[PDB]
């Protein structure tokens, strides 16, 4: 299944410069593609992806001299913009082959720089990076989507120190006075592009992305997010928090003063209190419907994978569940049923406990809520299955021992046994049985076992994470804030392009073509006393 | 009188160990109490409002009494059967159990957080703050 | 808003010794101050503070040779006690520019030592450190107030090992017998001064002080 393989590829692989020159002397083709299954992305665990072109194979295989020879041969010039069947060019292959390792990262960035420089020199009139594959992803977009931290870090901080190619670089130095110099970063296709932006791609990427958390440590991204926040998202978020708090207060007041006559609905009397109760109930139902509709809209827009449904979107799912409880409550209320009380109280508790979603926006409280989320996700089930097994087993044993009476039911005995965990056990809660020794032994064994269980719980989740929580929680909180910022920006387009990324700047003034250019720079200031 | 008796700790400075202890108390009361109490109060108030809404009438129909009973779970004196004047015992039990589990999780991440982030700084930062205190 | 900027400052910044010599050969002024907003303390995030004088700019910019040339030129002697509009001298600028980093700390202490030695040699009759700015803070007091740990640590443990300048140092060795030697530390304006003492300044400083 090696169809499409050519001897030129084999020669290039063997690092044989002279043999490659001899092979291409007769006029060996260079645009031939290897469509064999062995050269595909992931069809079968064995394989190797190299872009399906000989020049891409040379580029990805640590042969810069061969790349130069292929690009600047006098026999048959090698096309640099050629797009393979999957639409991936040299840059796409370089992005793919990276594994986010220091040595490999340095290799890939060096090769990317060299190939970009050669392409610019050969055909300066042709824009290279802006191109897209069949998937419609730019090389920067592809790197961001695949989580290649090194490639993205290099691209966002490109700096070329030789003439006639400064326009390629994304970082420029406006000036340098004394030990302090200002720097400019290019924000083209970063925040808003209407097709795919780096911030949008990184934000909405699934957790399967290797390094989604720390990719925001990049300097321009972090500073841009902070600036956007402090510019307008802080005010918008605070207003939203205030509105939601008013909603929750109104809902609590309406629910607390519910009438007690039975068989709803209830006719409203001509009194001020009844009017206030009715308007509060209407507002609560309206808010519930609004939350339900927003949740449905989000679910259609994003379409989670049903596997990361909980790890990602942990707050939207909870809000949607609260809204569902509200809708069930109203449906039962109009159906002349008295279970709307149960549904309403569940919704009310969920709503009050969902106020933690707004902790993000304050560093400490945000980290606290993030830790709560992480536990509820990845520890609760594992550390609760064991405890429930123990509790159920010992409760079944005790209830089997008991002859008859109030506690002969399994549920009551389970409740009494669970009372030991909250510091209210009895050890003498019944006497209708035989063999008091067996009863006492069972209860003491249960107590000792559950205490041992909790002790290894805490030992485990303290030892395995006392170090990661130092910065991992902060990184997750920063990601959370980024999600909030992007959602707030996209949702509130009513204010047009209010509070744009930055001002308009002229960094180079002239490109190789006579026409001038601007790159929507983002001014940044730093100081470096040493290494002038 | 209570404030005066509890302010005797100001004189612990002058003894290294007791001074460090009082300094740690001060640091917590300043930079952790509000952050770790807002969340707990939100949870407690929400669940108390839910339970009191569920209850029909009786001694515990007031919000304050229900809040007190729910808070009693934190000091190891909860009841889980403190009232029977309501309907849907399943809902009541689920609410109380969820509250208990959530508050225990809350305290566990409390301690994990303030242990992990400062098990190392307290080695000398508290001593330095105590020395500054003594200088003052 | 660069008013007060002079070509001499630009030449000094570019680390051009020969060009500076040519510029000062015609009689370029040295006491001119740059009052432009760009050279102010913190008016606008961009900027850089250097004492508002060319000699202070050279001192803060890692040019010891240029400092020596300016101080001991035969064309126009450079005043070392000159006080700018804000009342900050060379020592005050050196204190300001420190960021409490090992490399920067070593740089600033070395430059401070060199400038102090040169000032002592040029005009030994003039006391230098005791002077105060408009804020009324001595260089040691300024360093303590701003929390510059490195500068204060160096000043409190100054030791000069060449003749005719031992009086400048604050640390002295009374004697040294075997492997044990006694040391003396100068406590002038440290605990009680009636205006501003190092202990008083550090004690009552707000928590905003870095260290
Ligand atoms: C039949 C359903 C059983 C649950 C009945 C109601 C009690 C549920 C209490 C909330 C359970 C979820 C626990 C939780 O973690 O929510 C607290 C929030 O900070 C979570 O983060 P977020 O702000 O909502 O995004
Ligand atoms: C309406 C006011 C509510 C408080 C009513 C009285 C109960 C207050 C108990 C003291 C609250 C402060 C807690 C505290 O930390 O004080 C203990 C001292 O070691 C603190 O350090 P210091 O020696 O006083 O300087």
């Amino acid at each position: 299944y090696y169809k499409g393989q050519t001897a030129l590829h084999i020669a290039i692989e063997r690092r044989n410069m002279t043999l490659v020159t001899l092979l291409v002397e007769n006029g060996a083709d260079v645009q031939a593609a290897a469509n064999g299954d062995f050269f595909k992305k992931t069809k079968g665990r064995p394989g190797f992806y190299f872009g399906e072109l000989p020049l891409s194979l040379a580029a990805c295989t640590n042969q810069l001299a061969i790349v130069k020879f292929l690009l600047q041969n006098s026999w048959q010039p090698a096309d640099i913009s050629a797009r393979d069947s999957v639409g991936n060019t040299v840059l796409h292959a370089l992005v793919e082959v990276a594994d986010n390792t220091v040595d490999n990262t340095k290799f890939v960035t060096s090769m990317y720089n060299e190939i970009l420089i050669l392409g610019a020199k050969l055909h300066p009139t042709l824009k290279l990076e802006e191109i897209t594959n069949r998937k419609g992803l730019t090389p920067l977009a592809l790197a961001a989507s695949s989580g290649k931290i090194g490639v993205l870090a290099y691209i966002l901080q490109r700096e070329i120190h030789e003439p006639e190619c400064r326009h390629l670089s994304r970082k420029f130095t406006e000036w340098a006075y004394g030990p302090v110099h200002s720097s400019l970063y290019d924000l083209s296709c970063i925040d808003t592009c209407e097709k795919n932006s780096v911030l949008e791609v990184i934000a909405y990427s699934s957790s399967e992305t290797p390094n989604r958390h720390d990719m925001l440590l990049v300097e321009p991204l972090n500073r841009l997010l902070q600036d956007k926040w402090d510019r307008f998202v802080k005010r918008i978020f605070y207003f939203n928090f205030f509105v939601y708090c008013l909603y929750m207060i109104i809902f609590t007041a309406a629910a607390y003063y519910r009438p007690v006559e039975g068989l709803p609905p209830y006719k409203l009397k001509n009194t001020v209190g009844d009017y206030f109760r009715v308007t509060g109930e209407i507002l609560s139902v309206s808010g519930g419907v609004y939350f339900f509709f927003r949740g449905i809209q989000y679910f259609l827009q994003r379409r989670p994978s049903l596997k990361s449904l909980f790890v990602d979107s942990y707050s939207e799912i909870l809000f949607f569940v609260q809204s569902l409880f509200m809708l069930v409550s109203v449906v039962l209320y109009f159906s002349q049923r008295k279970e709307y009380v149960a549904s309403m109280v569940f919704s009310l508790a969920m709503g009050w406990t969902n106020m933690l979603y707004y902790t993000r926006g304050f560093q400490q409280m945000g980290i606290y809520a993030v830790m709560i989320e992480k536990m509820i996700l990845r520890d609760l089930c594992r550390f609760m299955f064991v405890y429930l097994v123990f509790l159920f087993g010992f409760s079944t044993a005790v209830v089997t021992l008991i002859e008859d009476g109030k506690y002969n039911s399994l549920y009551s005995t389970c409740l009494e046994l669970f009372k030991f965990t909250i510091g209210m056990g009895d050890l003498e809660f019944t006497e209708n049985y035989d063999f008091k020794a067996v009863f006492i032994i069972l209860l003491l064994a249960y107590v000792i076992l559950t205490y041992i269980l909790l002790l290894n719980m805490l030992i485990a989740l303290m030892g395995e994470t006392v170090n990661k929580i130092a910065q991992e929680s902060k990184n997750i909180w920063k990601l959370q804030r980024a999600i909030t910022i992007l959602d707030t920006e996209k949702s509130f387009l009513k204010c047009m392009r209010k509070a744009f990324r930055s001002g308009k700047l002229l960094q180079v003034g002239f490109t190789p073509d006579g026409k001038d250019d601007y790159r929507w720079c983002f001014r940044v200031d730093e100081v470096n006393w040493t290494t002038w």
